[PDB]
Protein backbone atom coordinates (compact mmCIF):
# COMPACT_ATOMS: atom_id res chain seq x y z
CA UNK A 1 0.00 0.00 0.00
CA UNK A 2 0.92 3.63 -0.49
CA UNK A 3 -0.74 5.84 2.11
CA UNK A 4 -1.59 9.39 1.03
CA UNK A 5 -2.85 12.02 3.47
CA UNK A 6 -6.63 12.27 3.56
CA UNK A 7 -9.40 13.90 5.58
CA UNK A 8 -9.17 13.50 9.35
CA UNK A 9 -12.82 14.58 9.59
CA UNK A 10 -13.99 11.79 7.29
CA UNK A 11 -11.55 9.43 8.98
CA UNK A 12 -13.10 10.16 12.35
CA UNK A 13 -16.58 9.26 11.14
CA UNK A 14 -15.23 6.02 9.67
CA UNK A 15 -13.62 5.18 12.95
CA UNK A 16 -16.82 5.96 14.87
CA UNK A 17 -18.94 3.67 12.69
CA UNK A 18 -16.49 0.87 11.86
CA UNK A 19 -13.92 0.68 14.70
CA UNK A 20 -15.12 2.31 17.92
CA UNK A 21 -17.31 -0.67 18.80
CA UNK A 22 -14.11 -2.62 19.52
CA UNK A 23 -11.41 0.03 20.05
CA UNK A 24 -10.61 3.18 21.96
CA UNK A 25 -7.85 5.57 20.88
CA UNK A 26 -7.09 7.89 23.81
CA UNK A 27 -4.04 7.61 26.08
CA UNK A 28 -5.05 5.48 29.07
CA UNK A 29 -8.24 4.48 27.26
CA UNK A 30 -9.74 1.06 28.03
CA UNK A 31 -9.30 -2.20 26.18
CA UNK A 32 -12.62 -3.51 24.89
CA UNK A 33 -13.06 -6.37 22.47
CA UNK A 34 -9.88 -5.05 20.87
CA UNK A 35 -6.86 -3.24 22.33
CA UNK A 36 -6.67 0.45 23.10
CA UNK A 37 -4.75 1.89 20.12
CA UNK A 38 -2.85 4.77 21.77
CA UNK A 39 0.73 4.82 20.48
CA UNK A 40 0.09 2.13 17.87
CA UNK A 41 2.16 3.81 15.11
CA UNK A 42 5.88 3.29 15.56
CA UNK A 43 5.34 0.32 17.85
CA UNK A 44 5.48 -3.36 17.01
CA UNK A 45 2.19 -5.26 16.77
CA UNK A 46 0.82 -7.16 19.76
CA UNK A 47 2.11 -4.86 22.51
CA UNK A 48 -0.74 -2.73 23.92
CA UNK A 49 -0.06 -2.90 27.67
CA UNK A 50 -2.27 -5.43 29.43
CA UNK A 51 -4.14 -6.70 26.37
CA UNK A 52 -4.26 -10.42 25.58
CA UNK A 53 -3.47 -10.95 21.91
CA UNK A 54 -3.62 -13.95 19.65
CA UNK A 55 -0.40 -15.80 18.96
CA UNK A 56 -0.69 -14.56 15.36
CA UNK A 57 -0.87 -10.86 16.23
CA UNK A 58 2.17 -11.39 18.47
CA UNK A 59 4.16 -13.42 15.93
CA UNK A 60 3.52 -10.87 13.15
CA UNK A 61 5.74 -8.47 15.10
CA UNK A 62 5.33 -5.70 12.59
CA UNK A 63 6.36 -2.10 13.20
CA UNK A 64 3.11 -0.29 12.40
CA UNK A 65 3.35 2.54 9.86
CA UNK A 66 0.86 4.23 7.54
CA UNK A 67 1.51 1.82 4.67
CA UNK A 68 1.34 -1.58 6.34
CA UNK A 69 -1.63 -0.27 8.35
CA UNK A 70 -3.41 0.43 5.07
CA UNK A 71 -2.63 -3.09 3.92
CA UNK A 72 -3.81 -4.59 7.22
CA UNK A 73 -7.10 -2.66 7.16
CA UNK A 74 -7.77 -3.72 3.57
CA UNK A 75 -8.02 -7.31 4.79
CA UNK A 76 -6.94 -8.04 8.36
CA UNK A 77 -6.97 -11.85 8.25
CA UNK A 78 -5.00 -11.87 4.99
CA UNK A 79 -2.28 -9.68 6.55
CA UNK A 80 -2.37 -11.54 9.88
CA UNK A 81 -3.75 -15.07 9.35
CA UNK A 82 -5.06 -16.34 12.68
CA UNK A 83 -6.11 -12.90 13.91
CA UNK A 84 -9.26 -12.57 16.00
CA UNK A 85 -10.12 -9.11 14.75
CA UNK A 86 -13.54 -9.76 13.23
CA UNK A 87 -13.37 -6.95 10.71
CA UNK A 88 -13.64 -7.65 7.00
CA UNK A 89 -11.67 -4.68 5.75
CA UNK A 90 -12.00 -1.21 4.22
CA UNK A 91 -12.20 -1.78 0.48
CA UNK A 92 -11.83 1.87 -0.61
CA UNK A 93 -8.36 3.42 -0.74
CA UNK A 94 -9.77 6.87 0.05
CA UNK A 95 -11.45 5.38 3.12
CA UNK A 96 -8.19 3.83 4.34
CA UNK A 97 -6.37 7.11 3.77
CA UNK A 98 -9.00 9.10 5.67
CA UNK A 99 -9.12 6.60 8.53
CA UNK A 100 -5.34 6.42 8.88
CA UNK A 101 -5.01 10.22 8.72
CA UNK A 102 -7.42 10.37 11.69
CA UNK A 103 -5.85 7.44 13.51
CA UNK A 104 -2.32 8.86 13.29
CA UNK A 105 -3.46 12.04 15.04
CA UNK A 106 -5.89 10.42 17.49
CA UNK A 107 -3.42 7.82 18.77
CA UNK A 108 -0.48 10.22 18.98
CA UNK B 1 7.44 -0.42 5.50
CA UNK B 2 8.26 3.09 4.28
CA UNK B 3 10.35 3.10 1.11
CA UNK B 4 12.59 6.09 0.49
CA UNK B 5 14.45 6.67 -2.79
CA UNK B 6 18.07 5.53 -2.52
CA UNK B 7 20.95 4.71 -4.87
CA UNK B 8 19.95 3.06 -8.16
CA UNK B 9 23.64 2.45 -8.79
CA UNK B 10 24.10 0.53 -5.54
CA UNK B 11 20.75 -1.15 -6.16
CA UNK B 12 22.02 -2.55 -9.46
CA UNK B 13 24.95 -4.21 -7.75
CA UNK B 14 22.64 -5.62 -5.06
CA UNK B 15 20.36 -7.02 -7.75
CA UNK B 16 23.32 -8.58 -9.54
CA UNK B 17 24.64 -10.28 -6.39
CA UNK B 18 21.36 -11.19 -4.65
CA UNK B 19 18.59 -11.57 -7.27
CA UNK B 20 19.89 -12.00 -10.82
CA UNK B 21 20.62 -15.68 -10.17
CA UNK B 22 16.86 -16.32 -10.23
CA UNK B 23 15.37 -13.25 -11.95
CA UNK B 24 15.67 -11.16 -15.10
CA UNK B 25 14.13 -7.68 -15.31
CA UNK B 26 14.17 -6.80 -19.01
CA UNK B 27 11.02 -6.74 -21.11
CA UNK B 28 10.74 -10.21 -22.60
CA UNK B 29 13.54 -11.55 -20.44
CA UNK B 30 13.37 -15.24 -19.56
CA UNK B 31 11.81 -16.88 -16.55
CA UNK B 32 14.50 -18.74 -14.65
CA UNK B 33 14.07 -20.28 -11.21
CA UNK B 34 11.99 -17.16 -10.54
CA UNK B 35 9.70 -15.15 -12.80
CA UNK B 36 10.89 -12.33 -15.02
CA UNK B 37 10.10 -9.11 -13.16
CA UNK B 38 9.37 -6.71 -16.03
CA UNK B 39 6.32 -4.64 -15.09
CA UNK B 40 6.15 -6.09 -11.58
CA UNK B 41 5.17 -2.76 -10.00
CA UNK B 42 1.48 -2.30 -10.65
CA UNK B 43 1.01 -6.01 -11.35
CA UNK B 44 -0.69 -8.33 -8.85
CA UNK B 45 1.50 -11.05 -7.38
CA UNK B 46 1.50 -14.38 -9.17
CA UNK B 47 0.22 -13.16 -12.51
CA UNK B 48 3.22 -12.92 -14.88
CA UNK B 49 2.43 -14.82 -18.08
CA UNK B 50 4.07 -18.21 -18.50
CA UNK B 51 5.34 -18.72 -14.97
CA UNK B 52 4.17 -21.45 -12.56
CA UNK B 53 3.68 -19.88 -9.15
CA UNK B 54 2.86 -21.29 -5.75
CA UNK B 55 -0.72 -21.12 -4.61
CA UNK B 56 0.70 -19.02 -1.77
CA UNK B 57 1.98 -16.29 -4.05
CA UNK B 58 -1.19 -16.23 -6.17
CA UNK B 59 -3.48 -16.16 -3.11
CA UNK B 60 -1.54 -13.27 -1.55
CA UNK B 61 -2.79 -11.22 -4.48
CA UNK B 62 -0.74 -8.20 -3.55
CA UNK B 63 -0.54 -5.18 -5.84
CA UNK B 64 3.24 -4.76 -5.75
CA UNK B 65 4.51 -1.32 -4.78
CA UNK B 66 7.64 0.10 -3.20
CA UNK B 67 6.39 -0.40 0.34
CA UNK B 68 5.01 -3.90 0.33
CA UNK B 69 8.03 -4.91 -1.79
CA UNK B 70 10.21 -3.66 1.04
CA UNK B 71 8.32 -5.77 3.63
CA UNK B 72 8.49 -8.77 1.28
CA UNK B 73 12.24 -8.55 0.68
CA UNK B 74 12.96 -8.21 4.39
CA UNK B 75 11.69 -11.76 4.80
CA UNK B 76 9.84 -13.35 1.87
CA UNK B 77 8.53 -16.44 3.67
CA UNK B 78 7.23 -14.35 6.57
CA UNK B 79 5.28 -12.07 4.22
CA UNK B 80 4.10 -14.93 1.98
CA UNK B 81 4.17 -18.21 3.95
CA UNK B 82 4.47 -21.02 1.44
CA UNK B 83 6.38 -19.08 -1.21
CA UNK B 84 9.05 -21.08 -3.04
CA UNK B 85 11.38 -18.10 -3.30
CA UNK B 86 14.45 -19.32 -1.45
CA UNK B 87 15.82 -16.01 -0.24
CA UNK B 88 16.54 -15.20 3.37
CA UNK B 89 15.97 -11.49 2.98
CA UNK B 90 17.58 -8.07 2.81
CA UNK B 91 17.77 -7.08 6.43
CA UNK B 92 19.22 -3.57 5.93
CA UNK B 93 16.70 -0.80 5.10
CA UNK B 94 19.23 1.13 3.00
CA UNK B 95 19.83 -2.05 0.95
CA UNK B 96 16.09 -2.49 0.33
CA UNK B 97 15.71 1.19 -0.60
CA UNK B 98 18.66 1.02 -3.00
CA UNK B 99 17.49 -2.26 -4.54
CA UNK B 100 13.89 -1.10 -4.97
CA UNK B 101 15.10 2.21 -6.42
CA UNK B 102 16.96 0.20 -9.05
CA UNK B 103 14.16 -2.30 -9.56
CA UNK B 104 11.43 0.30 -10.14
CA UNK B 105 13.46 1.78 -12.98
CA UNK B 106 14.78 -1.48 -14.42
CA UNK B 107 11.37 -3.15 -14.70
CA UNK B 108 9.66 -0.27 -16.50
C1 LIG C 1 -14.28 -6.04 16.77
C2 LIG C 1 -15.31 -6.62 16.14
C3 LIG C 1 -13.23 -5.18 16.01
C4 LIG C 1 -13.41 -4.30 15.02
C5 LIG C 1 -14.74 -3.85 14.37
C6 LIG C 1 -12.12 -3.76 14.65
N1 LIG C 1 -11.15 -4.36 15.43
FE1 LIG C 1 -9.20 -3.95 15.38
N2 LIG C 1 -8.86 -5.50 16.64
C7 LIG C 1 -9.86 -6.25 17.26
C8 LIG C 1 -9.27 -7.30 18.04
C9 LIG C 1 -9.99 -8.38 18.86
C10 LIG C 1 -7.78 -7.15 17.82
C11 LIG C 1 -6.69 -8.07 18.39
C12 LIG C 1 -6.70 -9.24 17.40
C13 LIG C 1 -5.71 -10.33 17.74
O1 LIG C 1 -5.46 -11.19 16.84
O2 LIG C 1 -5.16 -10.37 18.88
C14 LIG C 1 -7.61 -6.01 16.97
C15 LIG C 1 -6.40 -5.54 16.52
C16 LIG C 1 -6.21 -4.35 15.86
C17 LIG C 1 -4.94 -3.74 15.50
C18 LIG C 1 -3.52 -4.28 15.80
C19 LIG C 1 -3.17 -3.87 17.23
C20 LIG C 1 -1.77 -4.26 17.65
O3 LIG C 1 -1.03 -4.89 16.86
O4 LIG C 1 -1.41 -3.94 18.82
C21 LIG C 1 -5.20 -2.60 14.88
C22 LIG C 1 -4.16 -1.60 14.31
C23 LIG C 1 -6.64 -2.44 14.81
N3 LIG C 1 -7.22 -3.53 15.41
C24 LIG C 1 -7.31 -1.39 14.25
C25 LIG C 1 -8.65 -1.39 13.89
C26 LIG C 1 -9.31 -0.37 13.11
C27 LIG C 1 -8.63 0.90 12.58
C28 LIG C 1 -10.59 -0.74 12.95
C29 LIG C 1 -11.68 -0.01 12.15
C30 LIG C 1 -11.41 0.14 10.82
C31 LIG C 1 -10.77 -2.02 13.61
N4 LIG C 1 -9.57 -2.38 14.18
C32 LIG C 1 -11.92 -2.78 13.70
C33 LIG C 1 -11.21 -6.04 17.20
C34 LIG C 1 -11.80 -5.24 16.27
C1 LIG D 1 16.12 -18.06 -6.29
C2 LIG D 1 17.01 -18.69 -5.50
C3 LIG D 1 15.63 -16.61 -5.99
C4 LIG D 1 16.29 -15.55 -5.50
C5 LIG D 1 17.79 -15.46 -5.14
C6 LIG D 1 15.39 -14.43 -5.42
N1 LIG D 1 14.14 -14.87 -5.83
FE1 LIG D 1 12.48 -13.72 -6.11
N2 LIG D 1 11.40 -15.39 -6.55
C7 LIG D 1 11.94 -16.66 -6.73
C8 LIG D 1 10.88 -17.60 -6.99
C9 LIG D 1 11.05 -19.10 -7.22
C10 LIG D 1 9.60 -16.78 -6.98
C11 LIG D 1 8.17 -17.31 -7.18
C12 LIG D 1 7.73 -17.63 -5.74
C13 LIG D 1 6.39 -18.33 -5.65
O1 LIG D 1 5.96 -18.58 -4.49
O2 LIG D 1 5.76 -18.62 -6.69
C14 LIG D 1 10.02 -15.42 -6.71
C15 LIG D 1 9.19 -14.35 -6.60
C16 LIG D 1 9.57 -13.04 -6.53
C17 LIG D 1 8.68 -11.91 -6.59
C18 LIG D 1 7.15 -11.96 -6.79
C19 LIG D 1 6.93 -12.03 -8.29
C20 LIG D 1 5.47 -12.04 -8.70
O3 LIG D 1 4.59 -12.02 -7.81
O4 LIG D 1 5.21 -12.06 -9.94
C21 LIG D 1 9.43 -10.80 -6.50
C22 LIG D 1 8.92 -9.35 -6.52
C23 LIG D 1 10.82 -11.19 -6.35
N3 LIG D 1 10.87 -12.57 -6.38
C24 LIG D 1 11.90 -10.34 -6.24
C25 LIG D 1 13.17 -10.75 -5.86
C26 LIG D 1 14.28 -9.88 -5.59
C27 LIG D 1 14.17 -8.35 -5.71
C28 LIG D 1 15.34 -10.64 -5.27
C29 LIG D 1 16.74 -10.17 -4.81
C30 LIG D 1 16.76 -9.48 -3.65
C31 LIG D 1 14.92 -12.03 -5.29
N4 LIG D 1 13.60 -12.04 -5.69
C32 LIG D 1 15.69 -13.14 -5.00
C33 LIG D 1 13.26 -17.01 -6.66
C34 LIG D 1 14.26 -16.19 -6.19
CL1 LIG E 1 17.49 -8.66 -17.49
CL1 LIG F 1 21.15 -8.88 4.43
Amino acid sequence: AEFKAGSAKKGATLFKTRCLQCHTVEKGGPHKVGPNLHGIFGRHSGQAEGYSYTDANIKKNVLWDENNMSEYLTNPKKYIPGTKMAFGGLKKEKDRNDLITYLKKATE
